[PDB]
């Protein structure tokens, strides 16, 4: 049933059983500087932010090798742009980063405190500016998150600006497979924006299927980072469960020596303004600011045998959780295999046998359809046309689907089902002929 062979897995080996040394659990931050563009055009640094060895990486001083211009996204150039832009506030309460404690300030735990609220821009700015103001004066925080640059008309200027960047950091590239989706998700492959004040934090989580994250510092103020690679994930998971805390949907702010305890390493580094924060696939993480600062981050799949197996893990992981996978990794596949070349070996291989069974499983539906005597209709494709995702379970539906109206649903068979125990009621549809399907598979080999 299975989309992926575990035979084919390209993930490391940590079977480590020994508990490591206390330096090994605090180990350095992998890090690169940026002297030159040349630099930043380099493949070798594509080598390296990919390498499922380096579950984060910091490359310094980015920005100004590449001379972006970050006044673009100052806040006071925010302002100008659009005044009255919507942005969701998280109310918290200011503590330290590695700390997370109960209202009485007793004891640690997991569990993190947020409340939402919505105001503008223009007001918020205000409230950073309000906040620094009296932090001089003197010598519970407000944090702006969610700000979306998905328009590129009052944006332009600014999403015009990170098009300077190398291929495989850009939001939108040939080779980023949030670009085959074929349709927006935000954040995701549109630019997010987050105005911070000190001690705004954002808790423990992995990017959307295991996607990796840009995420680039404003400034001034800095930012403290902490990460875990993708390997130790579900014992993560286990504390959170511990805590009756969702892993996936919940608010959680890790206690390190709860990790360090289960002998895991923990990355933390300081992200200065310039920095580029690159999290590769499956690494979760959470952030605090220190400084007051502006931040900015999107989502960008690569192409490489671990991305594309962690995407699909989580997605296989998704439709097991009942949780909906934000990208609809078949309909990616097959709109990456048509559109895209491939060199790598791994990487072609893995898509060839997901499409193999995509295609093997379309052709026992409809074999189980037909034998039962359903009429199935063929539909045939519009162009920038989305993904399907079922009304109720939100699992991603492709070619054969399932229609109802009063103005039109789709549904995946089992809910239908449900709904209309013999399909009564229900049109089963055929985005792709057999054929169709059959061609493009074959269509599909390999580019040196
Ligand atoms: O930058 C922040 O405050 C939070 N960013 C992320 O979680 C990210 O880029 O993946
Ligand atoms: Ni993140
Ligand atoms: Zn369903």
């Amino acid at each position: 049933e299975s989309y992926l062979s575990p035979a084919q897995s390209v993930k490391p080996k940590i079977n480590t059983e020994e508990k490591l040394p206390r330096e090994k659990l605090n180990p350095p931050t992998p890090s690169i500087y940026l002297e030159s563009k040349r630099d930043a055009f380099s493949p070798v640094l594509l080598q390296f932010c990919t390498d499922p060895r380096n579950p984060i990486t910091v490359i310094r001083g980015l920005a100004g090798s590449l001379r972006l211009n970050l006044g673009l996204f100052s806040t006071k150039t925010l302002v100008e742009a659009s005044g009255e832009h919507t942005v969701e506030v998280r109310t918290q309460v200011q503590q330290p980063s590695d700390e997370n404690w109960d209202l009485t300030g007793t004891r640690q735990i997991w569990p993190c405190e947020s409340s939402r609220s919505h105001t503008t821009i223009a007001k918020y700015a205000q409230y950073q500016a309000s906040s620094f103001q009296e932090s001089l004066q003197e010598e519970i925080i407000k944090f702006g998150t969610n700000i979306d640059l998905s328009d590129a008309k009052r944006w332009k200027p600014q999403l015009q600006e990170l098009l300077k960047l190398p291929a495989f950091m850009r939001v939108t590239s040939t080779g980023n497979m949030l670009s085959h989706v074929g349709h927006t998700i935000l954040g995701m492959n549109t630019v997010q924006l987050y105005m911070k004040v000190p001690g705004s934090r954002t808790p423990g989580h992995q990017e959307n299927n295991n996607f990796c994250s840009v995420n680039i510092n404003i400034g001034p103020g800095d930012c403290e980072w902490f990460a875990v690679h993708e390997h130790y994930w579900e014992t993560i998971s286990a504390f959170c469960d511990r805590h009756g805390v969702d892993y996936l949907t919940g608010s959680w702010w890790p206690i390190l020596d709860d990790l360090y305890a289960s002998n895991i390493p923990v990355y933390r580094f300081v992200q200065r303004p310039g920095d580029l924060v690159w999290i590769n696939a499956g690494t979760v993480h959470w952030v605090q600011a220190t400084g007051w600062c502006n931040n900015i981050a999107w989502n960008v799949g690569p192409l490489t045998a671990y991305q594309y197996q962690l995407a699909l893990e989580r997605y296989e992981w998704n439709e097991v959780k009942n949780v909906k996978s934000i990208v609809p990794m078949i309909h990616v596949s097959w709109n990456v295999a048509r559109t895209v070349k491939i060199s790598d070996p791994d990487l072609f291989k893995m898509i060839k046998f997901c499409l193999l069974q995509s295609m093997k499983h379309c052709q026992v539906q409809r074999e189980s359809l037909v034998r039962a005597g359903k009429k199935i209709a063929y539909q045939g494709r519009v162009k920038d046309e989305p993904a399907y995702y079922c009304n109720e379970c939100d699992v991603e539906v492709f070619n054969i689907l399932f229609v109802t109206s009063e103005t039109y649903l789709v549904h995946c068979e089992g809910c239908a089902r449900r709904r209309s125990a013999g399909l009564q009621g229900v049109v089963v549809l055929e985005q792709y002929r057999t054929e169709e399907l059959a061609q493009a598979y074959d269509a599909f080999t390999l580019a040196p």
